[PDB]
């Protein structure tokens, strides 16, 4: 990550995750995310189009901008490298906690929850 | 294609839109952008010299994500097609976008000779 920009990834900001649909056209959805210094993790259910997109095309990109300073932003390109079942909704609650989210209990859709793990290939800030 | 009823307000606000395009190799690109909405089409400022432009010349399909900055449960996803690309060699359109956002970019850009207006007609909206 280029120098001075990793802090974007540490903050509880909404990332805009782009995927490619089966028809070859793009889709973009605003998302919580977690960065661990190596990979990005997202909460998803197996029911939505964005999940189906990544099962067929694992290449993704995520945009984040600093809400306090429009000069600071990042596009992260990467590949989905794992999809991990989260049937207790523990990972959803971890994100909820980082974002001071409204859930007080595991999500009702927990049986269908997964963790999408994305390993970056590029970070661009300009 | 009609905006969902009461969400057009998000497109009227000076919020960033995160515009996704697809590269010729089939992988996506997404960038935070100023946009303008006139009730029918979205307009963006680009130059002819970057990858985002090359992406749209080969695949006109795009998607834009805008989120309310204070309530993240309020959002709008717009899919659409680039239907025009208009030269902006004076940077006048770029300066109108800056004005819409009350931004600091009040003088024409050094790259103005290569500036264009990208015009996108929506094909779909989602807010849930």
């Amino acid at each position: 990550v280029p120098e001075g920009y990793e802090s974007l990834l540490e903050r509880p900001l909404y990332g805009h995750l782009a995927t490619v649909r089966p028809d070859g056209t793009p889709q973009v959805n605003a998302m919580w995310f977690a960065w661990d210094g190596e990979v990005l993790r997202f909460t998803h259910t197996t029911k939505r189009q964005k999940y189906r997109n990544i099962k067929a095309n694992p290449a993704v990109a995520m945009s984040v901008i600093d809400p306090d300073n429009p000069y600071r932003y990042l596009e992260v390109r990467g590949l989905v490298e794992d999809i991990v079942p989260d049937p207790t909704g523990a990972f959803y609650l971890k994100l909820n906690d980082r974002y001071d989210g409204p859930l007080t209990e595991p999500p009702a859709d927990k049986a269908d929850r997964v963790i999408i793990v994305v390993r970056p290939t590029a970070f661009s800030k300009q």
